[PDB]
């Protein structure tokens, strides 16, 4: 309502900054509170005025355009000067990989695993409509809130997260075990390489957060995929869900389903599982 108004910009002093989240493995992300509204938030910060600002501002610009119940929601930015902030809603249960690894399986039961996949595929159907290619879909980049609410996020983890997850490839660092063959071979990323990664994420969900391709060296993964090797069906994984994994891992990207198709399939399976679950709960 005045000349320098920007509807997304907030004053840094609006936010109480608290501790760093993720132990450094997730970069410069902090818990905060939006004081005026007594609301816990998460805040990504960039302290210095360097070339890193270009990607930080690109991230903020994308987040202003995307909005969906299962995408982490932008609340505001501080991008007029350093230190730069991106402020989002707070997801109380943290990243999905550790959630799965730490959960009570009587609570996070078969129907909840389907619910998780359904929510993620709904977010990805939306990103497919926007034609936003995520490039690093994996359980480590999803977040969990109350009542098993799951949202897709992106923490730009490839040079933050240490260990075997990301390794040197094509002058960058790739999560080899989530990467579609044509992305490994030709650096070709697309909605269909996100579909491949979603299939790996389904396997992470089915195994309560196991690392993929167990015991297989990173150096061998591409060669094996090219011979048509694919991960086996996890114990307890429904056949229909494994069929969807295998569809996501079609060698030719054009042969992989769309996220619209994937989401419809999961919504159907989830509603069926929910009926059985509600009946079982009602009994006693
Ligand atoms: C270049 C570029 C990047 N992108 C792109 C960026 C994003 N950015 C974020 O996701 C994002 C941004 C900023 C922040 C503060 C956060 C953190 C949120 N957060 C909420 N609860 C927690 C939390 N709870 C634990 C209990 C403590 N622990 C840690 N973090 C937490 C997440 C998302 C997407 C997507 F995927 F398309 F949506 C695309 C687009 N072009």
């Amino acid at each position: 309502g005045s000349p320098n108004y920007d509807k997304w910009e907030m004053e840094r002093t609006d936010i109480t900054m608290k501790h760093k989240l993720g132990g450094g493995q997730y970069g410069e992300v902090y818990e905060g509170v939006w004081k005026k509204y007594s609301l816990t938030v998460a805040v990504k910060t960039l302290k210095e005025d360097t070339m890193e600002v270009e990607e930080f501002l690109k991230e903020a610009a994308v987040m202003k355009e995307i909005k969906h119940p299962n995408l982490v929601q932008l609340l505001g930015v501080c991008t007029r000067e350093p230190p730069f902030y991106i402020i989002t809603e707070f997801m109380t249960y943290g990243n999905l990989l550790d959630y799965l690894r730490e959960c009570n399986r009587q609570e996070v039961s078969a129907v909840v695993l389907l619910y998780m996949a359904t929510q993620i595929s709904s977010a990805m159907e939306y990103l497919e409509k926007k034609n936003f290619i995520h490039r690093d879909l994996a359980a480590r980049n999803c977040l969990v809130g109350e009542n098993h609410l799951v949202k897709v996020a992106d923490f730009g983890l490839s040079r933050l997260m240490t260990g075997d997850t990301y390794t040197a490839h094509a002058g960058a660092k790739f999560p080899i075990k989530w990467t579609a063959p044509e992305s490994l071979a030709y650096n070709k990323f697309s909605i269909k390489s996100d579909v491949w990664a979603f299939g790996v994420l389904l396997w992470e969900i089915a195994t309560y957060g196991m690392s993929p391709y167990p015991g297989i060296d990173l150096s061998q993964v591409y060669e094996l995929l090219e011979k048509d090797y694919r991960m086996e069906r996890p114990e307890g994984c429904p056949e229909k869900v494994y069929e969807l994994m295998r569809a996501c891992w079609q060698w030719n990207p054009s042969d992989r389903p769309s996220f619209a198709e994937i989401h419809q399939a999961f919504e159907t399976m989830f509603q069926e599982s929910s009926i059985s679950d509600e009946v079982e709960k009602e009994l006693g």
